[PDB]
RNA sequence: GAAGCUGACCAGACAGUCGCCGCUUCGUCGUCGUCCUCUUCGGGGGAGACGGGCGGAGGGGAGGAAAGUCCGGGCUCCAUAGGGCAGGGUGCCAGGUAACGCCUGGGGGGGAAACCCACGACCAGUGCAACAGAGAGCAAACCGCCGAUGGCCCGCGCAAGCGGGAUCAGGUAAGGGUGAAAGGGUGCGGUAAGAGCGCACCGCGCGGCUGGUAACAGUCCGUGGCACGGUAAACUCCACCCGGAGCAAGGCCAAAUAGGGGUUCAUAAGGUACGGCCCGUACUGAACCCGGGUAGGCUGCUUGAGCCAGUGAGCGAUUGCUGGCCUAGAUGAAUGACUGUCCACGACAGAACCCGGCUUAUCGGUCAGUUUC
RNA sequence: UCUAUGGCUACGUAGCUCAGUUGGUUAGAGCACAUCACUCAUAAUGAUGGGGUCACAGGUUCGAAUCCCGUCGUAGCCACCA
């Protein structure tokens, strides 16, 4: 069937813009993530890990798929809108578990 | 034959849901400027080139360094006839890939032979912080003193010159000596007793040789007596190599736009490129900056100067011949969770034009060798 | 507020801006604040603290902030048409 739904992403720069426009803000000292309204039908994520916040790329690839998997698990119940997702320094010594019972919270939070 | 140090490998693997990426393939929607065959187009057997157009089947996806440009190479457009520097690299020499700031045989050095080497030169230019130049360099009270022990009545020759002492001062004493690394010594009539100045030894310098394709060894004869001790990643010299730039190089397919200003121009050929300067080459306006968007589709992107097994060569790096093989290559950017096990309990770390290296992080183990009870 | 992977470029000395180049002295002014007659909570062309590992790891050298290779960090450029 068909793969991952590549309407469920920000691929260009312009969507990024239009989520930074004026979202609705949500996150802890670690991981943060903003959410605007879209028309689409459909929720959309994004990812934003930058070299400064997590020098190892190992790290990042963890994290961006670590959120794209709780996305995935949480796309039926998250209402339709575009968010993107910001890490900070001190998430690399985050472990699996505490990470994705963190974003599932902001999850959870964004969905008011 | 209880414990170290090299060396290749693994460092996470096996099975089950919810998910990412693509390749081949089965059944379909279509374009085809190939049309085989029906081809009067309100169609149809269509064979195939193709496409986030689709529903299934198979086998696969972190590397051991994908971490850092620190090197060389395949490709590419930018763009070049030849002579010279400047600034860059290779440096014990020899062999192998196309080669390298790659690997290996041999020699040499380094106090661990106890296992390393960024190891060419200086008998043309420069320096070497002594604070007494005695680490380019000439001698300082300080002991020495050979030259008459220049002389200086202290004794006499108060009559030819002699004894002593030190005159410590007016003489080079380069011989040990204290002053951060110091012109070779072990011993000698070693002058009136200081220095190869002279005598036996040399790892000190020049030429010859018997080993060896060379690097350099040498306990071998035959002399001249000394004419650098370093740093040469300190200037400089030699044997070889130097346009450089990167896949966000560029090569195609369409899709919305050389239209705009100042830098100066008979045949002086004044501007450009080979260069960063110079002889030379033949070709015509030149870059500072002002105008527009796309974020589209294909390649380089995964078939390598590789992998398995045998026959050879090379005392080794490496390479002649056979049978054969390849399931990631993307584009905000693929690896996750719950369970039964492992003990190798799972550390570092991630691919992105590519290949062969170089530097470093690298919890713990597998073995094949090397020092000590 | 944005942002990897790859090529190239510039550096890392008082909290901030700034120059020095084995010259062996082993190192420097201003901006944050106090002190001398501190003249209106600026004093002026003055001095007194300076609580700088000259970012980290090495090397020929007697010795290195300076010379050669290395690690980390920050900052900048990389899609074309007529
Ligand atoms: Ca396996
Ligand atoms: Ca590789
Ligand atoms: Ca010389
Ligand atoms: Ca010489
Ligand atoms: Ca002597
Ligand atoms: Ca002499
Ligand atoms: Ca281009
Ligand atoms: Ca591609
Ligand atoms: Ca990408
Ligand atoms: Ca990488």
């Amino acid at each position: 069937k068909l793969a991952f739904p590549r309407e469920l992403r920000l691929l260009t720069p312009s969507q990024f813009t239009f989520v930074f426009q004026q979202p609705q803000r949500a996150g802890t000292p670690q991981i943060t993530i903003l959410g605007r309204l879209n028309s689409l039908g459909h929720p959309r994520i994004g990812l934003t890990v930058a070299k400064k916040n997590v020098r190892r790329a190992h790290e990042r690839n963890r994290i961006k798929r670590l959120t794209r998997e709780s996305f995935r698990l949480r796309q039926h119940e998250l209402p339709a809108m575009d968010f993107v997702v910001v890490a900070k320094k001190g998430v690399a010594d985050l472990d699996n578990r505490a990470l994705s019972e963190a974003l599932e919270k902001l999850w959870r939070r964004h969905c008011r």
